[PDB]
């Protein structure tokens, strides 16, 4: 095998080789900011095709913003569907109540944690 992946989340350990035989084992690690939350893999190994073992940077977690309680009466779900910094957070209201708040409520980096974009939604009524 060639040179394996690279991730968005995983560094390789060691340095890159040109050429890689099979049953060969490459492992990575999680960059300066993430967290690897078990189970998953984070390696692999060189099969009998040439090609690497299918694996996922989708282990290796990267900060997270605090937890947001379900506007009674509207549930709080997550649209970029993840809790950790550089997404958003959206306050869809049920079939008719609107709202006294914004819609979505950004997470990202703020000094070395992250918090969402501001303060929550009310979900009044009609
Ligand atoms: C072991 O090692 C090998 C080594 O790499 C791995 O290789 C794979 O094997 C083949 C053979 O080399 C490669 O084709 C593949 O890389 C490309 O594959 C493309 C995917 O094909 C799709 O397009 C088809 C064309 O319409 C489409 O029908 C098809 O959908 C079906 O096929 C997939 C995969 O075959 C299948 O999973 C799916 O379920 C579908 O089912 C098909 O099969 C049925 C039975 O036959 C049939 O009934 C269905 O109708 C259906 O066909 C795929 O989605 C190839 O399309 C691509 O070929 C190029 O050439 C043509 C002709 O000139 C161009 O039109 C076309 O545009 C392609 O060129 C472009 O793409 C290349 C590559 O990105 C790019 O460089 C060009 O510039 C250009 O844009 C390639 O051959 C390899 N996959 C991988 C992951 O590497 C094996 O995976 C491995 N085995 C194992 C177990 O791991
Ligand atoms: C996080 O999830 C969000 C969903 O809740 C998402 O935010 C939205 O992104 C969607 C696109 O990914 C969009 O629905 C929305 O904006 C647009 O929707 C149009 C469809 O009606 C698209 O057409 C449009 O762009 C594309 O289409 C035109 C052709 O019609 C092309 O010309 C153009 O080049 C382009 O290809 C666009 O998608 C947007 N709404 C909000 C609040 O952002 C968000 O993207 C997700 N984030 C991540 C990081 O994935
Ligand atoms: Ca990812
Ligand atoms: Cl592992």
């Amino acid at each position: 095998c060639e040179e394996p992946p690279t991730f968005e989340a995983m560094e390789l350990i060691g340095k890159p080789k040109p050429y890689y035989e099979i049953g060969e084992r490459v492992d990575y690690k999680c960059k300066k900011g993430y967290f690897y939350i078990p189970p998953l893999a984070t390696h692999t190994i060189c099969d009998r095709n040439h090609t690497w073992l299918p694996v996922s940077d989708d282990a290796c977690y990267r900060e997270t913003c605090p937890y947001i309680r379900d506007p009674l009466n509207g549930q709080a779900v997550p649209a970029n569907g993840t809790y950790e910094f550089g997404y958003q957070m959206h306050f869809i209201c049920n079939e008719g109540y609107y709202l006294i708040g914004e819609e979505i409520l950004y997470c990202e980096l703020k000094g070395s944690v992250a918090i969402w974009s501001g303060k929550p939604p009310i979900c009044e009524k009609v």
